[PDB]
DNA sequence: CTCCGCGCTGCGA
DNA sequence: GTCGCAGCGC
């Protein structure tokens, strides 16, 4: 195709930079090749048609020194008041990282990612690939990717150095394929009214998500190995104690040789012979072994799936003098939530105690949320949304009882256990509060009486009286739920607070399980997704105002090249109703004021949003803050 | 065929 | 190598 090598002639280069400055929209494809590791060889630009303007950064005019080329490169990729420029890149979060870390260019224009648009048009769709966006939106240029089998991988074609094709060809092909496909996706977004969401909350959230990836969460490898050795010892003692409690050895992973010990060798009560966790919690009250196996599964899940993984992905930050974990973002969820991968620092286990030693042992707290530490002379500011997924239900269902218990102040999860266990509300521990939290949310979202009785440890008909009490007590929640399945059946889609549409065609299926899944999924999506929006619209506005009062830097990777006092706040992790920031000592109070002022001013609902700000030297060592 | 929802990950088949 | 089951987390 038309591949203009702009860096070949001096007059040809300056004409490309002149035309580049008149563009209010263009495309980029970072070209990366092997060393013979990654290495940005060049770049690709497109403003229309099948013209690709390769920007070699390594056959070239000697008068165009690399340094003179990099000045013009940053002269066109930086904002200058009302430039109105909107770039289109295939992987914005990783292209913004590679450009900042391998070239020194901190992008400041507007951004448009075709992958985000493909998800915003169908959250249930498959992860977009360049072959999946061309086949669906630009099929008339599909014969271009012929031979380029790398188009079927989520890695950008220009960033896939493993392909035998040159980095120039791979980037030039992608530059025109993503520019024209974005014009088609922009035409579809403008039709469904969702174009504003793509550029006002969604794509600017991926910018904050690219910043947190360069920042990374702190990690204390010494606190991990200490918490590990306490856990392995209890694991080592649970095996020996359990193997004496049964007389013979038995693998805690073989449900066959476990049900033998419990239901047969120990004559424990029971469809039957199930070593499930819902059953072993009921049998926990009869023999020490049903509780020792549940502890074996808790420690093993930690010392294998949160400990050993975290001590693998740890990296050194020589500038900050720390060892920080570098997770990966993933916003491709059906509810709009943001999850993390490699490693998932969202699944870090909660604070749990182990009792080791003679007599009644000795209490030993194991908070694995505690090795995550701030920088020298820093803090970790966490801000909760209280009960966001229930205050939203109050704004939609308008139930006069859910709003009553919301303004009261009681912990309704504890109050559920007070009615369940017939215990004082203040006596409800966290283990029972979490079990009652699952009972609270599941019953609202359509938990059956069979699963309720199995969790509650009571009969099916006994648990059915608890469900029918909820329907009678809270009556506005079901008026909306029956009206929600009315609006999803007539339309075939559920809409969030921002207009995002999840398409549920299974609500008309002939199978009762299939209609129920979509019926249930419709009620969760309208409230789980509306919460992921309220978080996202707050996440962007907090980085916006932190960038206003900005005598600081905006990311640890940004300041890694400018080098100095680390003064500003930083992003690290986002839980589905809680935002964590790594603020610096000097302005712990200012950021906490911005994080909380914006998390409330993010949306305006019937029920005002309550936000609880906490602060400390660890994600587990958190204490309240006044703001 | 089988009835809260979303999400990731290691092991075993 | 690939996917299901089940462990934890919102
Ligand atoms: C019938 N029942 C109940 O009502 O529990 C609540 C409650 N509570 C908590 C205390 N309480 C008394 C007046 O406030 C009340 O109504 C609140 C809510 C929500 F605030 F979220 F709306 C949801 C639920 C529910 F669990 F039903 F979903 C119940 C069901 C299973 C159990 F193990 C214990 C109780
Ligand atoms: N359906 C469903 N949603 C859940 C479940 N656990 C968490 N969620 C969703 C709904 C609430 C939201 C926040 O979860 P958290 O665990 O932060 O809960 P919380 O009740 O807001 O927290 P707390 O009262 O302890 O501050 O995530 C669950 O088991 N089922
Ligand atoms: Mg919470």
């Amino acid at each position: 195709l038309s591949i203009i090598d702009v860096a070949s002639d001096q007059n040809l280069f300056q004409t490309f930079i002149k035309e580049w400055r008149c563009k209010k929209r263009f495309s980029i494809s970072l070209a990366c090749e092997k060393i013979r590791d990654t290495l940005v060889v060049g770049l690709a630009v497109c403003w229309g048609g099948r013209d690709a303007y390769y920007f070699s950064l390594g056959g070239l005019d000697p008068s165009l020194t690399l340094k003179d080329r990099m000045w013009y490169l940053q002269s066109c990729l930086r904002k200058e008041s009302d430039k109105e420029c909107s770039v289109v890149i295939y992987d914005f979060i990783q292209s913004y990282k590679i450009l900042l870390l391998s070239c020194g260019i901190s992008l400041e224009q507007s951004y448009e990612d075709p992958k985000v648009a493909c998800w915003l048009l169908d959250p249930d769709s498959q992860e977009p690939t360049l072959h999946s966006i061309v086949t669906s939106f630009l099929p008339h240029e599909l014969p271009l990717l012929e031979g380029m089998e790398t188009s079927q991988g989520i890695q950008s074609l220009g960033l896939n150095a493993g392909s035998e094709h040159s980095g120039r060809y791979r980037a030039s092909v992608e530059s025109i394929l993503i520019f024209n496909s974005m014009n088609q996706l922009n035409s579809l977004l403008q039709k469904e009214n969702l174009q504003d969401v793509f550029r006002k909350v969604e794509m600017p959230s991926q910018y904050c998500l690219a910043l947190l990836e360069l920042n990374g969460i702190g990690f204390s490898t010494a606190e991990c190995e200490s918490q590990k050795h306490i856990m392995q010892a209890k694991l080592d003692a649970i095996e020996t104690q359990a193997y004496q409690l049964a007389g013979h050895s038995f693998s805690f992973t073989s449900s066959d040789d476990i049900a033998e010990v419990l239901f047969l060798e120990l004559k424990l009560p029971p469809g039957q012979f199930s070593t499930s966790k819902d059953v072993l919690n009921k049998l926990k009250a009869l023999h020490p072994l049903p509780g020792l196996i549940l502890e074996w599964r808790r420690i093993t899940n930690a010392i294998t799936k949160v400990v050993f993984p975290l001590q693998r992905e740890k990296c050194l930050n020589p500038f900050l003098g720390m060892e920080r974990i570098y997770p990966v973002s993933q916003s491709h969820t059906a509810t709009g939530r943001i999850t993390f991968t490699e490693p998932n620092i969202q699944n870090v286990p909660r604070d749990f105690e182990i009792k080791m030693g003679g007599s009644g042992g000795m209490p030993f707290s194991i908070s694995m949320r505690h090795a995550f530490v701030p920088f020298p002379g820093g803090s970790i500011l966490a801000a909760d949304y209280s009960q966001l997924e229930l205050r939203i239900l109050a704004h939609l269902s308008h139930d006069r009882r859910l709003i009553q218990v919301l303004n009261t102040g009681a912990d309704v999860f504890r109050s559920i256990a007070a009615e369940w266990k017939m215990i004082e509300p203040e006596s409800v521990g966290d283990d029972l509060r979490q079990q009652a939290k699952q009972i609270c949310y599941g019953i609202i979202y359509g938990m059956g009486a069979k699963s309720l009785g199995e969790q509650m440890g009571i009969k099916e008909n006994d648990a059915a009286c608890y469900i029918d009490s909820f329907k009678s007590r809270y009556t506005g929640i079901n008026q909306f739920m029956t009206e929600t399945v009315k609006n999803c059946k007539r339309d075939g889609f559920v809409q969030t607070i921002l207009g995002r549409r999840r398409y549920l065609p299974g609500i008309k299926d002939n199978n009762p399980y299939r209609k129920a899944h979509a019926e249930r999924q419709a009620i969760n999506t309208i409230v789980q997704g509306s919460a992921a929006d309220i978080v996202k619209i707050a996440t962007v506005n907090i980085q916006k105002q932190l960038e206003t009062f900005h005598s600081t830097f905006k990311s640890h990777g940004h300041r890694e090249g400018m080098l100095c006092p680390i003064r500003g706040g930083f992003f690290i992790l986002q839980l589905h109703d809680e935002l964590l920031y790594e603020v610096a000592e000097e302005d712990v109070v200012q950021v906490a004021q911005i994080v909380k002022n914006e998390m409330e001013s993010a949306v305006k609902l019937s029920v005002k949003l309550k936000v609880k700000v906490k602060i400390g030297a660890s994600w587990g060592e958190l204490k309240d803050f006044d703001v």
